[PDB]
């Protein structure tokens, strides 16, 4: 029930299964989230990020699929942690899915009593877009991670980062972005990760450069490529929690120094220091509470490291996986004297709506791609930086599963583009309908203290009322599906967050939506920052004619 | 700030202040909320359930007016803590308000966080229906603590409770129900209350008889009624706490005991032994920590006097005020011993959907709701308990601010009431539109392991994915208002829930909407108990034909 042996692709062309395109859409961007080519570990129904799945097991997924096939233009399938639970009647222009992953009533909301839950069939993991159907593999964190370390050099370097490299670990789904986003930010990287089948599907989608045979041979490269002013990313195998300690006892000096293990999931998705891959999933299942306690240690000296390479004037954060709150629980009492990098970086992007927006054709055509980056281009004709983004995009990222695109934009043209992309759908530009949406990392839908709304100016980091909000707005306004989770990205107890997907098939009916949509959903990440007193979010609610009665 | 010396009630008859009756009904239900003879303390903005609020503060409430008043038909305000935060453009068929209320991110969603953020102008706490404005006074809760004592009476002394007793405290908005609940059931009841003036309250709204003169001359007035088989209710001025104690000491044996102080907010709710509630209101403001600790302190003797009688046979059980939680935090490891009254004796009518609806006359005419009972009779003719609750209702409730009624249905009939109701709108029977809501507290709405959700039979008591599926489903479909709130009735970390309010204005696009909702509403809640497999559920789920896929 939660192994099958098949591989899993999303249905191509224009042909539909479903009833509609509205239907057709999430039924092919579930079945995209387990592409071979797109998920860590689809054949457990695992997409990324530890345990993050698409359906709670293979008897669910079957039974999403034949509901989407079968369901009407005005019903509305009801997932719940990842299990098809109901069919209602609402209308056409509300979502045909509503779902909501992962979430405890909160003084139970934590891996033990989540684990519990599992045990008895009760759970999914939906982290962000594993369950909520909008993974695109690699690249839907890849531009967020370079907006990161662009800011981080603007901040530290004067922009560009040549001659300069990143110290990081973890090449899982989301984790394996960070050797290329490094690259395009102009740095190079050594990517620590303990199992060698993540560096290789790091090689094979052209997300890491090369693999080290030792820290001895990484550390003669990085010498070499950084003092020749080349951007190049070094995988090494082994593990995080021995190398950097071992690296500040050397004097090593990265420019920059962050993490992303799966350190938000320690049954999971971190690796004791001195275990085997095998001994930690064996283990596992057989003492929990003890795999626990031993991947939380091992975050405590990872993270001393961390802090050491800090105390030497290194810039540092915590990219995204609750490692620092995992080494204060284990002693590390300044755990937090690095910054998360949403405060640190990429806060005032937020504050304009900006965020991990994207598409993909449900075609299959990576033509389809390309004329949304031309049409982007037209829409966006002064903008330099984003076309430049597109270029590097194009040459660099290579397509996993269906074809899409990440493109940080926010309030304003993010309703742009959507409309634009509606009409060549209309027009057959675009060979079938696309779909729009974005990580659950956006302005507006995620409460998130240890990340996205870590060190709120106005204090109010753990207030969780507006990704509630978002989601129930997105649902009045006409999204095609609607997500809210709880625990993505930080892990069960620390995050609550939504999604939304829209589909644009072309249709007026489709386009009246996508206005309100595309308009309301960064609407309410400025609206957000705006009340929590951030000049740059009231500034852009003012020139984007935001309502905001307070 | 957070007090004004204003009377505030709903505005009255068939004049609009708002744009229609869409936004009219909420403004008119918001100053409902706060009416003198509805709220326990409006002048704070407080409705009920410790410091369950309407409003965040003045401002706001101002704000939230002057926007209902303005908001045309296509536009929805969001509520984030009873702050009015955007105005975002959705469509007629739409919640014209959305509202969420009090969420913390679980990590922090505690008292000493909220009371942090409040006192930075960040927080107000919803309770249920005090945040999302659908409280009708002591009537709104009457009808399930009615229930709760007859189911009780039936599984432990044969049904009626002729020359019965029940021991209880609270006696404020919700509480006060108790006295008239026992005696509707047949009961004699003594009410332990430390605040004066809300026992006047209860004796000003005919929820409670007579007031003793101390605790001998207590216990003489039950002795005499409970001979001659009246049911008379008798409030005591004291502190539970210590009179709980006291009886168990003397050997006194009441047939039932509960509990519904404001045990849930030890910091505002709940009075330690032997102080008063002035010097409990302000030491809470110059020692917070210690006045939280002599709360629980005083809680854990409460409950230890609850245990004794149990020991000694009496019915006894927790009444949804979390002071079992807050006793096991103080050391009584056994406080759990006594059931809550959800899985003791309510859950059978949740899986069928039944609960807490609820509707009001925006006209203020009293007999608009009698026209309403004479409807639900005629509609339901083959009900002799239901009729019999009208009756009652009609000869021992007296109205509160806008003429309201409870009346417990469930799947099916809730439609057929609320069109039969629209029908009477647009025939001018009533006078004027009518709203129709329903407490969080009900069948699809509500995640809480001490109170509703309390022992589910498959352990899936914290799985909080349903009521925030309720909610989006409620928007989806076309409530009026939709809300989201956290800690409600049981305190910061123990629930999760939504609310809805459907407007019948009398038009063929308020029956569309009125048909899906009232369908959709209890079906989740059916749907809910189907899934944790309970046979009446999933009866109730094919008998009314709702598609549950698994
Ligand atoms: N900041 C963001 O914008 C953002 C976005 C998405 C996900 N995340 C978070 O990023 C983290 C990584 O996500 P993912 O999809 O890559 O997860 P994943 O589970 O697919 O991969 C985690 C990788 O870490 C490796 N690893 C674990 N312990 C290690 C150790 N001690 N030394 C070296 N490698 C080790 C594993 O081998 C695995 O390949 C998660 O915590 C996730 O929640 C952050
Ligand atoms: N079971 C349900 O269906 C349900 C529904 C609504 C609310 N509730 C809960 O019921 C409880 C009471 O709600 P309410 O609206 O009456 O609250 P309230 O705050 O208006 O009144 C609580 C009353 O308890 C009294 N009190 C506090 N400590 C006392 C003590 N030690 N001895 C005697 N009296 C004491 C106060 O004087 C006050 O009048 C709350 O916990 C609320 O969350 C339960």
């Amino acid at each position: 029930n939660n192994y099958r042996d098949v591989e899993i692709r999303a249905p191509r062309g224009n042909k539909l299964t479903a009833k509609s395109w509205l239907t057709e859409a999430p039924l092919r961007m579930l079945m995209n989230n387990l592409d071979p080519q797109v998920a860590e570990n689809p054949k457990e129904l695992v997409v990324y990020g530890g345990i993050g799945r698409a359906a709670r097991n293979w008897e669910c997924y079957d039974k999403i699929v034949e509901t989407l096939t079968r369901l009407e233009d005005d019903e509305t399938l009801l997932v719940q942690s990842g299990k098809p639970v109901g069919v209602f009647k609402t209308h056409s222009n509300a979502p045909r899915v509503l779902i909501a992953n992962s979430n405890l009533v909160p003084h139970w909301a934590n891996w033990e009593h989540f684990n519990e839950l599992d045990a008895k069939g009760l759970a999914m993991y939906g982290q962000m877009t594993a369950g909520s159907w909008i993974y695109i593999g690699s690249q839907g964190i890849v531009q967020g991670t370079y907006e990161t370390f662009v800011e981080a050099g603007r901040q530290h370097y004067g922009g560009s980062l040549k001659g300069k490299w990143v110290l990081t670990a973890g090449l899982g789904g989301m984790g394996g972005a960070q050797p290329l986003a490094a690259t395009l930010a102009g740095a190079c990287s050594l990517n620590i990760e303990s199992q060698q089948s993540r560096i290789d599907f790091r090689l094979e989608t052209r997300y890491v450069d090369e693999q080290a045979t030792d820290l001895d041979d990484a550390l003669v490269r990085i010498a070499k490529y950084t003092a020749e002013g080349k951007a190049i990313s070094i995988a090494l195998h082994g593990n995080a929690a021995e190398i950097l300690p071992e690296l500040v006892k050397r004097g090593v000096r990265p420019d920059m120094v962050t993490d992303q293990t799966s350190a938000h999931d320690p049954l999971n998705g971190y690796l004791p220091a001195g275990w085997t891959w095998e001994q930690y999933r064996d283990r596992a299942q057989t003492e929990p509470a003890a795999v626990v306690k031993a991947a939380k240690q091992s975050m405590a000296v990872h993270v001393q490291a961390m802090l050491d390479f800090q105390k030497q004037g290194v810039p540092t954060f915590d990219y995204g996986n609750n490692i620092r709150q995992m080494a204060k629980e284990e002693g590390v009492a300044n755990a937090f004297d690095f910054p998360g990098f949403v405060p640190a970086y990429i806060r005032p992007l937020f504050c304009r709506g900006v965020g991990p927006f994207r598409w993909a054709a449900l075609s299959g055509e990576a033509e389809d791609i390309y004329k949304t980056d031309a049409k982007v281009k037209e829409l966006i004709p002064d903008d330099a930086h984003l076309h430049r983004w597109l270029d590097m995009a194009r040459e660099r990222i290579s397509f996993q599963g269906l074809p899409a695109r990440i493109c940080w934009v926010g309030l304003g043209l993010r309703a742009k583009l959507g409309l634009a992309f509606n009409e060549m759908v209309r027009s057959g530009e675009l060979s079938a309908p696309v779909v729009i949406g974005r990580d659950h990392l956006d302005s507006g839908s995620v409460s998130s203290p240890n990340r996205e709304t870590e060190a709120m100016r106005d204090g109010s980091d753990a207030v969780s009322d507006w990704p509630l909000l978002n989601a129930l707005l997105n649902t009045a306004g006409g999204a095609t599906w609607v997500s809210l989770h709880h625990g993505g990205g930080v892990g069960m107890g620390f995050s609550q967050h939504s999604g939304m997907v829209i589909v644009c098939d072309g249709t007026d009916e489709a386009a009246e939506r996508i206005a309100r949509v595309l308009t309301n959903d960064p609407g309410t990440g400025v609206m957000r920052h705006a009340d929590a007193g951030y000049d740059i979010a009231i500034d852009c609610a003012k020139e984007q004619g935001l309502d905001l009665p307070m």
